[PDB]
């Protein structure tokens, strides 16, 4: 259906529900993941310019959270809504700040700060929400 | 796919993820819901006569209410997508009379403003359903 403000908000709320749940409950599995460190590299190497690299590190990081659950139902539900997540993601001009947020999120994860990592994930997702709605209004 | 122990666990974990999220974030909307009190009535009726048709309906209505309270169409449709799977797992719950009792206490904690206790009771209920269904599955 139409990609209006409500559509965006629902997408982000769904992501918050699924990703926070997985990060909270599989925090240790995520923190000890070899993939997590691979992604850390992508997030650094990336120079402000290179979007393709941001979008790929972004997809990998958030899908990792979900995948860490080992729960095939949850994994496939997230896959079902990925194209919708990606469409919303296209309105995020501020995707260099997102990258910064991922850098800090991963750092809080690796340093054992679970509550801070959950806080940062929620903030990141709400920031994406705010940025995308802002941008949609201009068109 | 096969309904094995893992299938059941994944179902319950998915329900915990979605239902707790909705109960926590839309607690007030749920507590002030007219539907909630309608369902309370049904639950006092299952206590009277332990009829399965009536439990299953009150059970579906109560947990779908939590989800629906979000006003989030994506979340609502995702829950609908997995409902038949939830209902298949639910068929192995023989002691649904205890579930009904748990719903009675859950709704009371909701109506009495005890959010943390309501969330605790919902998680407990779902993990109890999990344990019961797996026990049952392994007798066949």
């Amino acid at each position: 259906g139409a990609m209006d403000e409500k559509f965006i908000r629902e997408t982000i709320e769904t992501r918050i529900m699924m990703e926070v749940f997985c990060l909270e409950n599989y925090f240790d599995k995520i923190a000890g993941s070899e993939e997590l460190l691979e992604i850390k590299g992508e997030i650094d190497d990336v120079e402000k310019s290179a979007r393709e690299i941001f979008d790929d590190s972004d997809e990998r990081l958030h899908k990792l959270f979900i995948r860490a659950s080992g729960n095939e139902l949850i994994i496939s539900l997230y896959e079902k809504i990925w194209d919708r997540i990606d469409l919303v993601r296209h309105l995020n001009e501020r995707y260099v700040v997102s990258n910064r947020e991922h850098k800090e999120l991963i750092e809080r994860i690796i340093s054992g700060d679970k509550e801070g990592a959950i806080e940062k994930l929620k903030e990141h997702l709400k920031n994406v929400e705010a940025e995308t709605i802002k941008n949609l209004y201009t068109y």
